[PDB]
Formats: C-alpha cells, structure tokens, sequence
C-alpha cells in the first residue's frame, strides 16, 4: 500500500484536502508538511498525522504527494518533490509561469514520474455526466463568481488561480478543441481583476466562460443546449434538464459529502490508481498546462492594448 | 376615442392582441380583416368585429390599425394603409425586406402619421424593470427556445419572426449601441433552423443572444450580471435576483396577466398614447428596424 | 345558442368573471347588471355589452345567469332569478344561511331549472388531474393564506367567504366523504378570523384545510402524499411531484390564460352544457351545500365554549 | 481534552458520527467496538482506531462513549457502561422499552454521569434558528419520507427508529406542551409500517407528523405558518421564508458540512461541553424522553 503525503497548510486543505484524506483504503496518509510551520502544528495534532519537520523528511518516507501550498510555490515544491523521486499532484496551477510548467512535465517524464494538475472538476460526477451529454451540444456557458473577492493581487494572478478553473472545465467539457473568438477583461485602477468573460468556438459549439469577483452572489453554473435537451449544473450539487416532458430535477445521493461533488474525491483516487498501474493521468503532460497556455494567450493581449 | 382596427386573425391575434383591444375604455375596436377571409367572419362575430372585406374599407372607417399578419404581406398592407391616412403598429418584421422597411418609414414621416413595431417585450414590466439596474453590467445574455420547432418555414423567416425578438430585446436592454462581434448559424439539409447564437459588445459589457430550435424546452430567459448583484428573469414572469444575502423572488400580483406580462397591454397603450399626443413610439424611425440591420446582414453573410 | 346575463359589479368579475365571457361560442353574453348602478356602467361600455337596468329585465331577456355580486345578496338574486325561471350559476356562498340555501335547491328542482354553485375550483385542470391519483393518498393538505387581509367582517362571514372554499376543494378531492376530527378557530379581539386549520379523516386518509389572514404572503398550496409518489401544486399553476426519479415540474401550457387555471372557464362551460343537455351539474342539490354544512358545523361549535 | 470512545461502527456510524469524532482538537477518539466484530477490525483501522474486543475494555479506556448500535441492545450497553463510570450519548432510542429508558436516565443521576440522547435534529442550524421564529406560530407540520423503504423491521422499529425524529423535533420546536389529538397508522399485511400522521395542539398552534414509507421521495421538510411570515425548510439544508415582499433563501456558506446541517457536529460538541462542563445536556432526564413516551402510546393503542 502507498504511503501518501501532504503539502498544504491548512485555509482551504482543512476543509476538503484533508478530510479527502479520511478514508484510507489501499494507501496510508504517511505525514504532511507546510511553509508555515506554525498554522499547520494544529491541525496534524487534531486529526492525528504525522508532522514533517521540512520537506526534505516528508518526500524521504512518500511515494507521492498532494501538494496543496500556495500557487507561487507549488514550482519549487513540485521540482523538490520530483527530484527526490516521488509522485506527485499538484494544484491547479502548476507553475505561475507556462515555461516553467513545461519544465516540470519535462523533468516528471525524463524521470519516470507521474505528474498531474489536481483538476478536481474533471472528476466532479455531475460535470462527468454532463460530458457524455454533450455529444450534439450547440452551447456551453460556465459561471463562476464571488460576491465580494476583489482579491489583493493583480489580474495575472486571479487569472492563472481562479479563471484557469473556468477555462479548463469549458474547454475540458467541449473536448480540448476550440479557439479564443474574443472576450474582455476588466480591471478597476489597482489592476486587480474585476470581470472577466470569453468566447469559444470548437466547431458549430460555442463556449462561453464568464467570472465577475463582485456580482454580490458565490455562485457556479453550467449551461448547456444540445439537441433535444437543455441542461443546467448548480454549485456541482444541482441538476435539472428539460427533454420536452417538464423540468426535471436529478436526486441527489442522499449521504453524499460536498467534497465528492466537487471532484476531490474521484481526483484523489485517480492519482492512486495511476501510481500503482504505473498509467498516464488524466491531467497530465499536455493536459496539464493546456487551458494555462489560453489563459496565457489572453494576458498576452490584454496587456498590450 | 380612437377607432381601432386590426388586421390578421391569426392565433396570436386572438391569443393575444385581441383580448386586448376589445377591453378598452380609451379606443373602440370597429373592424378586421384577413388576407384569407375563410373563418374570418366567425372568427370576427365571435368578438362582435365587424369584418371588412378590403383594407381600404377596414381603413376607411378606422383611425389606427394594429398589423398582424405573414411578414411578406406586411409591406403591401403598411404602404396601403399609410396612404390612406391610418397610424399603424406593424407586428415584428416591419417589412420582409430592409430597403421596404425604411420605406414605410419614410412613407410615415412625409404622410405625418405614426408607425411603430410592435415589440411587445420592450413594454415588459419585468423587462424594463431589468433595464434600469444594468447601469453597472458586465455580461447579459437572453435565451429563447423550442422543443422541438424546426417549422416549414426557412432560415430567413425565422431569423426575422423569432430570433428578431432576442436581438432587439438585447440591444435594447443594454443601452442600444453594441457591436456584433460573432457567432453561428445551423440548419439541417432542408435549410431549416436549428440553432442560432451570437455576442454584442457595447463597451466592457458581453451581450449574447442565443435560439435552438429544438432543446426539448419552450423557455425563455434573461441573465445579468451586474456589480454587486445576479438578476435572472424566466418567461417575463419570474424574476430573481442575489445581491450578497440571499437569492430573492420578486412577488407575483393578481396583476398576473400574461398578456400584460408579456407587453402587449403596455405596446397597445404606448401606441394609442403617441398617436393621440402626437409623439414619436419607442419603436419607430430607426429604432423600428435597429435589430432587423443586424440579423439582416447576419443572414447575408451566412449565404455568401 | 343561449343567452347568458351576467349580475355582479366588476371588483373581482371585471378580472375573471368578465374576460371569461370574452370567449363567444354555442352561447352568447345577453347583457348584465349590479345593484351598483353606477360603477358597473363603465365595464358594460368599455366592453360593449348590454346594461340591464333592473335585475327585472336582465332576467326578462336571459335564459341563464352567471351571479358574482355581494354574498350577502346571493339569496334574493338568485331567489328572484330562479323564479323568473332562469337558470343561475351562483359564486361560491349559495346563501349566507345554511336553511336558506336548502330552500334554493329546492325551488331550483320544484321549478325544473338548474341551480350550480360556482366552485371554480373542481373545475381547475391541476385540480382535477390530481383527483385522478389520489387512489393511494395517504395525506392531503390545502393551504390558503392571505398577507395581510383581515377582513372587516367577522368570522361568519369569512368562513363561507374563504374558508369555505378550502374545505370544498379538500372534500371533493378526497371523494367527499370524510369526518370532521378536530382543528381551531382563531380570532383577534374585533371576533374577525386570523386562522383557521381543522383534519379531516376519510378512512386512513387524512385531510388538512388551512388558512391564515395574515401570514405575510398569498399563496394557495396542495400537497399530496400517496403511495408511489409525492405531489405539491402552487397557485394552481405550478406541479411537482417525486416518483423516485427526482422532481418533477409539469410543463404549464404556453399560451395558458389564469383564468382557465383556476377553473373559470370549465366551471361557466360545464354550467351552459349542463343546461342544454339538461342534465344535473357537479355542483347542485346536496353537493351545493355540502361543504356550508360543515363549515356551519364548526362555526356552532367555536361559539358555544 | 476526554477521551472519547464509539460503540456501533454500522452505516451511520462510518458516515455521520466517525467524521465528527475524529477531526477533533478538543478530544481524542480512544477506541471502538461493534457487538459483531466482524469487518469491524478493518473499520477501525481504516479510522486508526484501537478496537476494543469487549465493552468493558473499550470503558475502561474511555471517558465518554457515543453508542450506535441495534435499538435492543442499548440497554444492556448503556447500563454497563454507567456502571463503569463513562458519559454516555446514546442513538435516538434511550432504550427499546420505556422503562428501560427510563432506569437508565436514573442510574445515571445517583452515578452522577451524564446521559443524553443523540437528537442530531435540535441541533441543525436551521431548525434552532427557525425554534425562533415560531413566538407567533399557528401551524407547524414536519414531513420526513422514503421512496420505497418498507425496510424488514416492524412498525415497532420504524416509530422508534424513525418517526420519533419527526415527533421529537416537532415538539421540540413548538415549545415542548402538546397534546395529542388524532392520527393515523397503516401497516400492510406484514406488520411493516407504510404511513403515520399525527395531530398535537399547544393551545391555538397545531402541529403535524407525516411519515411515509413509500412516496417516491426522500425528502425531509418543515413547514411553519406564523404571523407574518411563511417559513419552509427542506432537508436541513433550504431555507425560505415569505414575509410580504418575496421569497428569499438564505444563503448557504462554504460551512456547507451535511454534518454540521443536520446537527451531528453540534450534538457532539453540546454532550463533550456538558460533560467537561458539568451541566445538563439539552437531551437527558424527562427531554431524553419525552416523544418516546408519545411514541409507544400511540403503539400501544394501535395493538389494542
């Protein structure tokens, strides 16, 4: 059985990156580390975890990792970790530079690694089934905003840390084929992103992702219109779809825990199981920095008008 | 007291327009006609409408008609009906072709009468209640589909009877001066539509309109995003909104007509109003063919 | 065709019972009159119909007539129509006295005409849709409450003004045949209702009727509870139910006026086929006071303790 | 910081009350057992839980035990485990009998430990913020049903096990001095339970129970008609209220935790605080009670 390791203080991990971790079947939780060496005592105390002292010790005795830290050192932790051999998932951003992201799944492959974005929402079961849905879709649209998030830093950073979500699921959901038609982005005067919304075109479908850190609402939605259905996605909980026969409402699992809806779960285990059938994972190599390449794209222009 | 008369019975006149010119305490219903008079007279006595037998004898003894009838017909009966000194409210397509439509309109201006479209969801309560709050809006997307429509009738016919009204009732909420900025069009073999999506930018601001004419759904829906608050209205009767504490559901009067819901109260009553106070329709001049210049030149570039 | 007069002002007529006219076919509108001779001439010339000035001649020149005027008149108008031989569809209180209104039904039959009550709701589509799966219910509930509507009459007067319709709907959904179990009855200090609930018991089913003046929000409701499924209608526009598949919104017909859903329209046309055909309608004899007896049955109880 | 011990590792246990006891900073889970010992070594250590062959190994360890198992088993292991000294927090059911229930609450007050129920409902956030609001109730009715669940067990299991949450909950939230009045049990040809309602009265506000096996829905609800407002709760997790101007639904933070909703991270937090603070827990003495002794009347009048 593996032993899996954990990087990752504690703000989001906590509440999802952790309790993913109370399950324990087929693999251990063999310790976690974090910069923070002070907010991260607590809780390896509290849920009974092993607390490595530095990196160095919890990549010695791991076999791969969940690296869950903070998206300007998710670079150096992953090339430690991959040079001390050990298989690793990083979090959406795998590099707050596309270079520098090409070079981690350079050096993952030339050393016989495995290493994937953590892309929960590709393993959401709602944004699964919608995908084998979406055969004759003609529209997808994707929401994703925050009521009062503003965020301190600039628009480059909430891009590749909030918008990449967006981007990679549209894109992932339509089938990894389309192309930027246009878009916009708004900023206020501290350069700090406001509203953002773009247009895809993967043949006939067209795609739409849209995010806005102020519409006084957290709330996430998908759109889609195919042929013979209409179907929409709440918060990865909601489902309705119209067929002409009225509204209809899908059941939710009634002991279903929101870190299964949102994908962490399926994520998780689908690292697992790569690891040991030694199989490439879903987002890896050219899956991993590809919406990034888009987002980049972007900035690319928005920062040259 | 107008003398109100009302060309076409066709469903949507007796489903809609009518139940709202019989009504009346302002104007009087005196008269109809259709281009087929086969059930016309039962369809008429059924409202007590005297029928004509010719518009020149409906416009001969009327101060204002409400037009209703195949887009193609529209300008014959428009012309017609203008040169005989009658104000009219032409139903959507103003005229089958441009160049018509800004004949009419011409042929309203030198003649001094009053002619507007009717574009029912442009007196939307709910609609219009919508446009007042997107002072601060960065994305709006209006939807509107069938479950299973894809009609006889072509492309061309339907970008201009159903996909019209996404297109003026978006240009319209977003302060009138978007640009189109792309889109699609598919059609089965028979050259049919089947689906129709497209986006505007007026500024920062992202208009999208979008139609299937076959998504097992007969819904229609507007969406803002605003700063500070998410406003969603389904089928001009439910409006929600969330600003911060919670999703709200604007309360539902005994007001509750369909009819009023939709605009066509408030359209009849505009039209009426600026023909006796001689004033100029919020859909006349260019505004009676803004959104017809685009979808137009949409359909144009699909067949080139 | 027949000649049908119309007899109540316009406060709620001119809304429904007057666009509901507005229809023409097998039967013609032969002009209508009010005690209100004054704000009752307006709607007879807006809407270009005949003002009778007397109910005299209303009824001289009728051969049935729709009655929508105050409760408290219901009696006389219908007693004098009838005795002119016409026949009379009555709103909902037939007279606001139980004896009274078994005298009615019994001058309708001893004179070969017939008497209805006008219980739009029987005659509602969602109503009548649900009365055919109630084989297996269980639970039946009904809720009508009002914002803010505490009538300045007592509370006589608004249990067969309200309440009455409430137990009406109930009963007949049930198949008219349960028991009065229990409930209450609560006024403020002017003895004008502010609440009213009571069970009903037909066999194992268990029958609800309630209603509140001042709730803060007018909404009528029905729930169901039957086995295989679970049934709730809003408005008598909405319809939802769960048959283990998920929630179920019945499509509501595009072009569907309010008037055809709460059941006007099926109630006037049952009343004109009723009189052609001559034969008894849904509402008449006994199943027209029906519901009044057992209204008048708890009234004579929360005044005795 | 007590120590804690389980006792049931079945469904709920693994699902609900583990998750709450093992993310702990205020306490330590100690050990575990199940009265079958089968897959329950794996369990516990899947859990990193020390498995306690015996009852009385697993309280001569512990501090404080939460018991989760077979309704008729409670009994036997509540009164061993007071009799060594160890706070208990025992599964709906105090105990299969009334009596029993009852000899169990007082061995617990002469031992001086303390003993509550684990009514999770109390303490969901929903339905204490709504015991608020309901000063002005005049109708309240509480709704909890199956799809298809006319699961082995009898009618008996099924009130104790089930109908008792509606019940309890129910009082509970309307001040806790209702009465009964009438109602209603079906069962089918096996003895299984297939539907309930029952009616209580605490003066002018009437209170109902429904509870049926077989509706085609999973769905939990409350329903509370007061003066001025219309409140709904579904599945401890909806929210919406009617006072005048709309239906709003409060919102639901990232504190989403189907755990915390439903009360079962509060249920553990209150029995631990009153432990360690040595108070009285909001479910013990005549409240750890108060539904059952409802419950079994109603019982014992259908077999009469």
């Amino acid at each position: 059985k593996l032993r899996i390791g954990v990087v990752g203080l504690g703000g989001i991990a906590q509440k999802a990156w952790l309790p993913v971790l109370a399950a324990a079947s087929d693999w251990t939780l063999q310790g976690a580390w974090s910069p923070t060496r002070a907010k991260a005592l607590p809780i390896c105390e509290s849920w009974r975890i092993p607390y490595a002292d530095s990196l160095s010790s919890l990549a010695a005795s791991c076999d791969a990792v969940f690296v869950h830290s903070s998206t300007a050192s998710h670079f150096d932790v992953v090339s430690t970790l991959l040079n001390a051999g050990v298989h690793v998932c990083v979090d959406k951003p795998l590099a707050e530079n596309l270079r520098d992201a090409e070079r981690l799944v350079e050096l993952a492959a030339r050393k016989k690694l495995t290493l994937m974005v953590g892309f929960n929402r590709r393993f959401a079961p709602l944004y699964g089934e919608l995908k084998t849905q979406l055969a004759t879709a003609a529209s997808l649209r994707m929401d994703k905003h925050r009521s009062n998030s503003v965020g301190p830093h600039d628009l480059y950073f909430t891009l590749l840390d909030d918008y990449l979500h967006v981007v990679d699921t549209a894109l992932w959901l339509s089938g990894g084929k389309a192309s930027l038609d246009g878009g916009t982005l708004l900023t206020n005067d501290a350069g700090e992103m406001l509203f953002a919304e773009h247009h895809f075109s993967a043949g006939p479908l067209q795609i739409t992702t849209c995010m806005h850190r102020r519409a006084g609402s957290q709330r996430e939605t998908v759109q889609a219109v195919t042929d013979g259905a209409l179907i929409d996605i709440t918060d990865m909980r909601e489902w309705r779809e119209e067929r002409g026969q009225g509204v209809v409402h899908k059941p939710i699992p009634g002991w279903q825990s929101t870190l299964e809806q949102r994908g962490f779960v399926g994520c998780a285990r689908h690292f697992i199981e790569c690891v040991q059938n030694q199989t490439v994972p879903q987002t890896a190599g050219e899956q991993a920095v590809l919406a990034q390449r888009i987002v980049d794209k972007i900035w690319r222009d928005a920062m040259s008008e």
